[PDB]
DNA sequence: TGTTTTGATAAG
DNA sequence: ATCTTATCAAAAAC
């Protein structure tokens, strides 16, 4: 199987990011990974609370 | 001639 | 004119 591409740190600290209005086109170039993955692990619906 | 996640992309 | 979601070929590592 394929690896991960963001380890725990990352994303809690990309999830903070997200509740601050961060575009997710944003975080995915400072952290290297697809804007599509960030919609994976942070759905909009998870996020506007 | 063989599992797990990524990320482009169409669809709503 | 975006933002999001669901999808799925294929990459990545075994």
């Amino acid at each position: 199987g394929r690896p991960r591409a963001i380890n725990k740190h990352e994303q809690e600290q990309i999830s903070r990011l997200l509740e601050k209005g961060h575009p997710r086109q944003q975080l995915a170039i400072i952290f290297g990974i697809g804007v599509s993955t960030l919609y994976r692990y942070f759905p909009a619906s998870s996020i506007k609370k």
